[PDB]
């Protein structure tokens, strides 16, 4: 009769903040950094061999590129050369992609103005 405890890292940023707090929370970012993409990023739920990362906000400057950004998000998880890591936007593996996050905002962002990311082990 144990009763499991947590998390609010395992709860999604979408059922953690309402959809209008979201919009309110990116409009002001955004006009306080016309500079940054405003990224949220999680682990895939049914992800078990990676690690959580210990933040789910990043601010994510418009010239850097998804590849980039793999290799930063990956550093940051403390991976080895080893571990199977794919960083998705819309269900694509973005360490091929060079284009600026700026580009992918306009085109894959959230209706909140969030740009959602999820990462795994297998890329589907």
């Amino acid at each position: 009769e144990w009763v499991n405890v947590g998390s609010p890292s395992d709860r999604p940023f979408k059922q953690r903040r309402s959809f209008a707090d979201r919009c309110k929370e990116v409009q002001q970012i955004r006009d306080q950094h016309p500079s940054k993409i405003p990224v949220i990023i999680e682990r895939y739920k049914g992800e078990k061999q990676l690690p959580v990362l210990d933040k789910t906000k990043f601010l994510v400057p418009d010239h850097v590129n998804m590849s980039e950004l793999v290799k930063i998000i990956r550093r940051r998880l403390q991976l080895n050369p080893t571990q199977a890591f794919f960083l998705l936007v819309n269900q694509h593996s973005m360490v091929s992609v060079s284009t600026p996050i700026a580009d992918i905002y306009e085109q894959e962002k959230d209706e909140d103005g969030f740009l959602y990311m999820v990462y795994a082990s297998q890329e589907t």
